[PDB]
């Protein structure tokens, strides 16, 4: 194969124009559309839309009526279409034109030489200041075809256009209105198989008509689990009662890819790669999307299925997709509070309904100084004043073996602290077995201990380790840390821990003593010897639990996000020298150990999970939530995916 | 409310009668038919189906087609109907009537003085034996009304009955031939909400026949989760050609209620009480039987409901049903023997497929020389063995704290015996977390019997990681109901459970199944015997009767009150009913309605509220029991943090105090 | 007239409620529901929507099927119904019913002592976090009536309930996943006739889920130009393996009227006036909305109206409502900047 391309991988290259207007100048158009859409071919765009009635103008008013203007129509397209038979990408391209008794307002869907369809706008605004019903007719459930220079194409709102070679890629357009009605046909679309929903617009703009563009563009792709692409008119347009901005953007799923500058002086494209197969996959898993269709049946297979091959290029055309290093840390500050906002409060309500319910009984917890025990102490500690309760009711506990952050920590807390020393029990144990055991003994000796306490002073376990831990089986299982009554940290990858730790800090609720110790074991605590940086592993366990991704297309994924420190963005917190970037050697090599640990060894450790929390929209990894699985299956198909796939180095 | 009442707890009383034929006679028949159900009304019964054609008879052929008997059929309809206003029942009565060109079969359904609907046989068989399309018309899909005594009354195949103060209670009807074709009428019935479904025959007899009657009947009431409720004709029927047997039969969700003798001398019926709520119960979890449904939408939603009040007796009628005192364990021995190899295979299968996987790691177990743990030394044993494994792989430890069987056994059956008294680590423990015991006094605590079971996981899982083996799990599905074990480090944890699913009242069953199979050989039968005559029901209950509550409220959902209801009528009289094998006569105890009651208070407070953290975090183990298993991944979905405030507030209101 | 009057200027007063959940125990839930129903009705709200699956719990998994629960849920039903008759607003309160063969997920509509019409969910979960199809039957599709409390009332997706001396209020409630089909019930209600659009909502929170909501919502009142009521769970519903937020909002026509405090200690309220005569303005005058009606008639004109009479405060009960002084100059300065 050939592990470098986008589109082996399942992107599709999609672009957004907004063109240069000559309002009532069919040939003027056709030339500046046929220079985009070479622009668009260079870029191995598999697909370029335009504004609204593109070829004649939006804002031309009465003049759409004239037989000349239709005509010039007319003879500008046939060129498009011919000229297309040399340029990669399907254009969609705006055209009022003849059908029947009167003009449609139309979208005219091209490609490598033929005309795919026609179709037309279905709802034509006739308030405020749009008048289109005065020359233009609805096209709200015409079928049949249209002729088109010598042939008959398709012609209506039902029309899909599927890549015979490309099957994440099945196109549905529809035009500015159309999106704004209660029921738009985009949503029909989808539901029938459409995953990218295009649209033309015209748009004359106003103070905050962008945010209604967007609230709309957005939630269509969010609502219909697809790419949305849209394209406004610009400069050119008619400023006889209006001005226009020229925007152009493509959102996936509720996500901005690209947009475009607003008021711009000449043309703009929005250019984004679409994953195809995060469209497949968060449709694959959320049912009620496919019961929605079941249920308007006869709506939704009335489409008609037009058959085009793209065959796009082949090679290296890079990935003009942004790639976060950490699918759980957002590198927007802004976001990335947020998100630690959502994971602490999460963690806490949590804890705090279970102890509503068990009559608040006291808290035990190992603290060891790490950044996971310290976490946890923090969530417990807000637990217990949110529901009133004493500190000294939380039971912290350094249990020494064969660190003075943690003493230090629970002192500034205020907590009841407490040294016991395993070492002796570990002993008489270790002889009494006649001696990994040896670290086992030690691991199981604390999490006993603590049960018995427990059970001793009325109080629960809590629980330390953290999403990522569950996910590689690293933990002693049974007697050892992956065992309690309630584990706030379960549904918190490693990655995200180091910023809910600072995100308290910074809020500074808990004095400027406890920030300081905080702090210090921050400082101080920044495994990852045999199952590599849990940067890397955080990363893939997102794309395995949240869509299912084959290993190649995950070390594709992280090789676009890793390879090159300069590159990207970094989320607030990582000095210089913290700014590692991966080789592909080093992601094919710690995938590997990921897809063994993850699918095989690791799954009976979660399988009897104790109790806690889903915080990441990414998924948790409970047996009774976010991941059924086997705890008897081996990893062989994903390590041969990974051997026959992804390059040595 | 009345207690003792069948009606208040959720059954419909139904009756399948044989009366005697009359061939040719209208007013004899009726006058069998009035008897019959004056005797069904006596016994609290809400419906009484009886033979096809019953007014007529069903043999009589071209006989059907004279004036004089389809007139005498009405007359004698109409004096039914009249005596019906003094009955309880729902009388179902086959006649040949006259609607529109033809006479068709039909099935008069009558109630408190009014004919509720007639519905038509809506398959006429014409071939071997069978005659029927030559006197009388299909019925299917026949709609609207018909004329009977001055009143217009619904006609057809889409009839409903419904009890308005009695909704669990849907009755449809069908006939003979119906329920024989690839899709008969009742089925769509039951999915447009028919819960007992009624078929009047005639069915002449021939040998082998009384089987197809019953795979039909019975598969019925299995596949559309119903009440089949059936009567053929018997003495009396015309002998020119054909013999009658008079077999009465009721199911329910694929069970026997009842049945009547074949080829009696004399009127027969089968009574039994019908569980609508195990048929509502059935239904509510079996989502894919409403996704039926929606499939065939209009198909089902054209059914037209006729309403009537019941009105069934509100005092003790006794139950006229057999509950079984171990809903785990079937009485029969054929069956009971039958659960105990697929139990058992289960077991065995289920941990082999884990060794294969983990390329066959040695098997560490706790043998105390108790039921649970012997059992599973068994079960390990015969995983090896299949698995072609050393017996010397398995590692068997006595755990002493502060039982021969225990060391007798493994070393009969030859795998590798070792013994380690946790008693100093205990001490250490104990001492280190400053617990009054290390100072002497004798605390029995809790905490001091947690260090002690939680030691013993402890040691056995490093033991696991030293020696290269698994710990295989040993509580079973009754520990796991009440939270009877301790949880975290202790019995609850471990890497495979293969008693998980086993309830304790079939683990001693599944011991004996073993003994008398005797596959290990005679020395390994004399220790297993051994464990059993020698081997905390004061704190939780005897688990025979929390056994019977886990099965009613995993299965079914059943409200307390209702459970108490059957468990009081199983096991208040130890002459009645059945006893599994196994029982000699001072093991069978009798429990009162005062112990019923308060053990069910225990039981819905532990397994509600207190226990389900403990099931929330368990180790692998397969599903073995129909009654299901506590697997917080399979059966058993549940908040381990609720209280169980309502089911206390329901037996409290609901159930006496003795 | 009665000039200070927000109703008689063509406002409505609806309410989002998060109410206590005690899971498996219906009598404390509908007691918590009570109490906030009054506190609404002192407020003058004509609506109060509470959270999915109210009475017991939304949670409580394979404890739906639990006979002794689904009873106690009816007879905690039936005492609100009574209490109702005092009541000035029309509660929507969840519960899981038993109909025919299931128990669905509904949304009991009720108003002034009766039922006035039970909702079911249309799509229910079962993927990551979410089982519903495993204890719960799907609504969509389902007609006719059920029987509560000794009366036949209307079920079903296809349901309008309209306030009969207050027409710019028409009501039509979904649940939950309704929102976030391609094509959700509560367009076609709109399309229909609906101007207040209501969602009883579990949703169990996550990080970047309100966002989720929110889009949500917020597009919903704006393409289907309505007020769009929204009551999420929160304190008292199972921590087991999830955590939730008790967030609830009212949005009208793109806009926020209102919204409440995110991870709440104790019970919230949002209440707001909704602007029917805004809701009625924007609709004359977008006929493309209308359009997309006929271009739908089977599908709209199949709704079934159910009518109550509100009877609203005729008085100065203020107006819960903001008013920019400058409706060409926003106040908040990111905004002015942007114009
Ligand atoms: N598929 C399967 N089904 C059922 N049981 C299975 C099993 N596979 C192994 N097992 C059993 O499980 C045991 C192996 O698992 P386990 O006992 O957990 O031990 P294991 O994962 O092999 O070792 C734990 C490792 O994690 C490290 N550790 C320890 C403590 C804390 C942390 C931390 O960072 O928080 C890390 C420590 O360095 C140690 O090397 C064996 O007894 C094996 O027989
Ligand atoms: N909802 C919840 N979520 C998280 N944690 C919860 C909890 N509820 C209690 N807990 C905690 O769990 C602990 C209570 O459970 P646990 O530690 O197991 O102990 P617990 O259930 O209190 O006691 C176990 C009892 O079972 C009997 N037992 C034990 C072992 C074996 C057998 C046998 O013969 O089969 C019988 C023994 O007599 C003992 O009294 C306490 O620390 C409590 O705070
Ligand atoms: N010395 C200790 N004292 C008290 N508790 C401990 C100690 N060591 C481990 N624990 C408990 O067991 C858990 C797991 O141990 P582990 O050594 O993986 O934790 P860590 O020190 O946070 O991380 P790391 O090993 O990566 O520095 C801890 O979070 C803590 O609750
Ligand atoms: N003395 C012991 N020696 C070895 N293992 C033990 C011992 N006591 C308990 N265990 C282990 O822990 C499990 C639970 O112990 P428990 O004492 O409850 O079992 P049991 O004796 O079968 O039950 P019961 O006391 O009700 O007969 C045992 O089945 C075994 O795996």
């Amino acid at each position: 194969m050939n592990f470098y391309s986008a589109y082996q991988h399942g992107f599709v290259r999609v672009a957004a124009c907004t063109h240069h207007t000559t309002i009532g100048d069919p040939a003027a158009n056709a030339a500046s559309v046929l220079d985009m859409a070479r622009a668009c071919h260079d870029d191995g765009a598999a697909l370029a839309v335009f504004p609204e009635l593109t070829l004649s103008g939006y804002s031309i008013e009465d003049v759409l009526l004239q037989d000349s203007l239709l005509d010039a129509v007319e003879d500008a397209l046939l060129d498009l279409v011919t000229e297309s038979a040399d340029l990669l990408p399907v254009l969609v391209v705006g055209a009022p034109l003849r059908h029947r008794h009167r003009i449609y307002n139309t979208a005219v869907v091209i490609h490598r030489g033929a005309v795919l369809g026609v179709v037309p706008k279905s709802y034509l605004p006739t308030y405020r200041e749009f008048y289109e019903r005065r020359q233009m007719a609805p096209g709200d459930g015409e079928r049949g075809t249209i002729r088109i220079g010598g042939a008959d194409v398709a012609f209506g709102t039902d029309l899909l256009f599927a890549a015979s070679d490309l099957p994440g890629f099945v196109l549905h357009v529809e035009i500015a209105e159309d999106m704004f009605v209660p029921m738009p046909p985009s949503a029909e679309a989808a539901l029938a198989g459409a995953t990218v929903l295009a649209n033309l617009s015209g748009s004359p703009i106003t103070i905050g008509r962008a945010e209604d563009r967007r609230l709309l563009a957005r939630s269509a792709s969010a609502r219909c689990l697809a790419a949305y692409v849209y394209a406004a008119a610009g400069e050119g347009e008619s400023t006889t009662d209006l001005a226009w901005d020229g925007q152009t953007m493509i959102w996936e799923n509720g996500a901005l890819l690209a947009e475009s500058e607003r008021f711009p002086k000449g043309v703009r494209r929005s250019v984004a790669d679409v994953d195809t197969e995060l469209l497949r996959s968060e449709r694959l898993r959320m049912g009620t999307f496919d019961d929605n269709r079941r249920h308007h049946r006869e709506l939704t297979e009335s489409f008609r299925r037009i058959d085009f091959a793209l065959d796009p290029p082949a090679g290296d055309i890079g990935l003009l997709r942004e790639v976060e290093r950490f699918p759980f840390v957002p590198a927007d500050p802004q976001r990335l509070q947020q998100d630690c906002y959502e994971a602490y409060n999460i963690q806490v309500s949590g804890l705090e309904q279970r102890l509503r319910a068990l009559d608040y009984p006291k808290v035990v917890i190992g603290v060891s100084g790490g950044l996971d025990s310290t976490h946890a102490l923090i969530v417990a500690t807000h637990a217990m004043d949110r529901e009133g309760r004493p500190r000294s009711d939380i039971l912290a506990f350094a249990l020494p073996g064969f660190k003075n952050n943690a003493i230090k920590l629970a002192r500034a807390l205020g907590v009841t602290f407490s040294e016991i020393d395993i070492g002796d029990t570990a002993r008489l144990m270790l002889h009494t077995i006649g001696h990994v055991t040896f670290e086992n003994v030690q691991a199981g000796l604390r999490t006993d201990y603590l049960f018995r306490i427990a059970n001793q002073r009325g109080g629960i376990v809590l629980g330390t380790g953290d999403l990522s831990e569950l996910a590689l089986g690293w933990s002693t299982y049974g007697v050892g840390d992956q065992m309690s009554h309630y584990n706030v940290n379960a549904g918190v990858p490693k990655t995200l821990i180091q910023h809910l730790i600072r995100w308290v800090i910074s809020a500074g609720e808990f004095g400027e003593k406890v920030g300081e110790v905080l702090q210090s074991v921050l400082d101080t605590e920044i495994s990852e010897a045999k199952v590599g940086p849990f940067a890397l592993q955080d990363f893939s366990l997102f794309q395995v639990l949240r869509y299912g991704f084959r290993p190649s297309k995950i070390a594709f994924l992280a090789w676009h996000a890793w390879n090159d420190a300069e590159r990207g963005n970094w989320p607030p917190g990582f000095p210089k020298s913290e700014r590692p970037s991966y080789s592909l050697a080093e992601i094919r090599h710690w995938l590997q150990i990921f897809v063994q640990r993850f699918y095989s060894f690791s799954q009976f450790k979660r399988s009897a999970l104790p109790n806690g929390p889903k915080v990441s929209h990414g998924g948790a990894l409970s047996p009774r939530g976010d991941w059924r699985a086997p705890s008897d299956m081996s990893a062989r198909i994903w390590l041969d995916q990974i051997d026959r796939e992804v390059p040595k180095g």
